[PDB]
């Protein structure tokens, strides 16, 4: 499906410093609505943050705002190895620009960030 197949890349924080930081190097079938790609999540902080997960998804286009749900781990959905994130891109109709939840696992434990701004590359 290359042609229904494309990348995206989407930044979700707020960019203040020492925020956290949300990279998404991840790719759209716009076919099969599904998603797939890495999950990278930094604060800039003590201790520096560095999480790395394959997230995979899919995306709901609602009458107009676009919903990404996306999941990821070690490895990615064939992988058992334990969730370490959850996040969901709420994108406006243009997908330009929007609102975005996710959680992260670092060190035993869930770390959340909620309502925090989302932009594409």
């Amino acid at each position: 499906l290359r042609v229904g197949l494309f990348p995206v890349r989407y930044l979700v924080g707020t960019g203040l410093p020492g925020a956290p930081q949300l990279v998404l190097d991840l790719m759209v079938d716009t076919v099969d609505h599904s998603v797939v790609g890495r999950a990278a999540v930094s604060q800039a902080v003590s201790p520096p943050l560095n999480f790395h997960a394959d997230v995979w998804g899919s995306y709901v286009f609602r009458l107009a705002i676009v919903q990404i749900s996306l999941q990821g781990n070690q490895g990615g959905p064939q992988s058992n190895s334990m969730i370490t994130f959850y996040g969901e891109l709420l994108l406006k109709g243009d997908g330009k620009t929007g609102v975005a939840s996710y959680r992260y696992y670092s060190n035993g434990s869930w770390h959340e960030v909620e309502n925090v701004p989302v932009k594409a590359d």
